[PDB]
């Protein structure tokens, strides 16, 4: 009770300094929130520990984040880039996940764990990404746009694989009426979504017997979430939608302002928690830091250029910006890790070899996104 | 994972129409926030249970609810009614303690069952009375801040009621050295936060190594929270001092907005959370009834009779608002009910009557204080 109280103290003062400390460096914050849960975590002090309470508001942080971002970005927005956001999502899948995969039956691992190489290959953490180009002051751009719609197939993409591979690990065939729900699931889901999205602005809640519209905003979008958590997606995808469906009516109701304040408290509650459930298993460790090492250039450059690939569209400069932003694998990767090693389809060895490049992944990837930010609105402005 | 975003969500819609329907109604909002969690609880949908997650979520929101009311009550603003304060808390314990136990030797209620329903008698939750305040736009006032400073005060006085109790019902005794421990932790506590609070304005957060004012802030009252559960009281004050702390330099950081949204998050899901936790046993029950009507009336008038004799001196009319305030129990009856249980100090008879009038006194009292608040407000016009 006081327990939870002071863990979450910890973690809000850890995450506020080391986003002071990476401030003063020019870097971006996200970074000092993960390492602020990797300072008090298990790995050094251990004054925060692994909380289910810990783990759902670390949940809901993200979902703020994503409601704050959706807020801001409207359909017609990602729909005029939503063919580079649909082929960016499919290559950053398809091209890590073969790599992946390849790269497991070439040091010995069997094929269900190769397909899980290539599984934990194919995730994608948007949380971080948002949370950078948030900090930017560039979520109107057509890479962040690209970024988060390619996100959003990229995490339908993802359930298919894993609900495939889940599939093998528990019988040995793919349960195809399974699969086939879930693509029905997930494509009327987000259909629903974007159509009630484009009636929103027609019909103020006025009528709703809701008490401010700032409450119905917080329903409308943690039940979003809920909604989506329920089919069997990533709660975000809820919270992103959610806050497309109120992103025609933002500004007429002041939402953007006390949604961006519940963001910026729980968000690096979120981060720092990603933090927290880091392990050292990279320590002292050579097969590991070897093989990581490998299926960590795997990884970035299947995810880069995927990106790339997908969004080319939009010059160079934007592509690999888009690519270096479906890198980090954040709390997904790490939750396909940890599903791996329960159902006995992955070794802890082999655990580890994955664990290290969602960190690896997950630290590099936002560094490299800042400077490929201004070198990108640098060459925008020659165009301008 | 999706049980709790279901629920949240559950708990704000309900919580977003119940508070519709109690605003049409020209009547406070927070009895439809209690009545929502009784309506979606176990009592009648049973969408909603309770779950160790939600009930620390009800907590971090009384917090905010209280952090939001320090923010705009300064140490002068108490100290100068300081007295009232005291007096109101003192009597406040006193006269319903007396009277708790002296009607439980009459019923037949035996020594230390007796002890439990004065102990029951004696508690206070300004968690709700802080909540209508708030929606009156009031908490500016004298009998507001006299409410707040004796709620203070009325809370380590019942810690050290009910340290005694649990002391008397584990060995029979009460363990002396336990009891002048708490007083002093209490005391040196309190006194910090005062102390610390007449140097804040002096020494602006600026040389700190925080990331942001309001990040600063959101620490400096979750962790007062914190320090507060872990002497021992309840983490509503170390909020509520947080606040204080942050008061003299509130305006200067533009906090009062975003607290302000973080509290109408979370406050009414530990409202409607209250009213989860609320069973049918007063359904077609006798004893438990005429009993717990009595034991009712006597709640009321000694919190009431405590309230308008301590803080007399601001004149009958607000008198009886500050009286009238005193009156909830809430979430701290119900915490000093189900203890009473546990350690098999009281039968789910006695608890079915304790708990009867927690229930009635937590929806009776905000009834009552809003017609006493427009009472008192009009009478303060007409020597304006
Ligand atoms: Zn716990
Ligand atoms: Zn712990
Ligand atoms: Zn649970
Ligand atoms: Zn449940």
């Amino acid at each position: 009770g006081a327990e939870h109280l002071l863990e979450i103290f910890y973690l809000l003062l850890a995450a506020q300094v080391c986003a002071f400390i990476f401030k003063r460096l020019n870097q971006p914050v996200v970074i000092g929130e993960v390492l602020a849960g990797v300072l008090v975590g298990p790995a050094l002090l251990g004054l925060v520990h692994e909380g289910e309470i810990l783990e759902f508001l670390a949940e809901l942080g993200a979902v703020f984040l994503l409601f704050m971002v959706g807020l801001e970005t409207r359909l017609k927005d990602i729909l005029a880039v939503g063919k580079e956001a649909f082929l960016v999502a499919v290559l950053g899948v398809a091209l890590p996940f073969l790599g992946g995969y390849l790269y497991g039956l070439e040091i010995g691992f069997e094929t269900l764990p190769a397909l899980f190489l290539g599984t934990a290959l194919v995730a994608t953490s948007v949380g971080i990404t948002a949370r950078v180009l948030q900090e930017l002051g560039v979520l109107s751009r057509p890479y962040s746009r690209i970024i988060l719609g390619a996100a959003v197939i990229d995490d339908v993409l993802g359930l298919i694989v894993l609900a495939c591979v889940n599939g093998v690990a528990e019988t040995g065939q793919v349960e195809v009426g399974a699969i086939t729900r879930l693509i029905v699931l997930s494509v009327v889901f987000v259909g629903l979504a974007v159509f009630l999205s484009t009636l929103i602005a027609r019909l103020p809640l006025e009528r709703l017997p809701v008490g401010s519209p700032l409450g119905f905003a917080l329903a409308l979008g943690v039940g979003m979430a809920a909604l989506a958590a329920s089919i069997g997606l990533a709660p975000i995808v809820g919270a992103f939608l959610g806050g497309m469906l109120l992103s025609e009516v933002r500004e007429k109701y002041r939402l953007e302002e006390p949604i961006f304040a519940i963001e910026s408290f729980l968000a690096p509650i979120f981060f720092a928690m990603v933090g927290v459930r880091l392990e050292l298993s990279a320590l002292a460790s050579p097969v590991v830091l070897v093989a990581g090492t490998v299926v960590t250039v795997i990884a970035i450059l299947g995810k880069v250029l995927g990106g790339f690939l997908g969004a080319l569209t939009q010059g160079v400069r934007s592509a690999l910006t888009v690519g270096c932003g479906m890198a980090p694998r954040g709390e997904v990767g790490l939750i396909v890790a940890a599903l791996g090693l329960k159902a006995g389809a992955v070794n802890e060895e082999e655990y580890a070899i994955v664990l290290f490049m969602v960190v690896f992944t997950t630290l590099f990837a936002p560094f490299a996104l800042k400077p490929l930010i201004a070198w990108t609105e640098r060459e925008r402005a020659a165009k301008e």
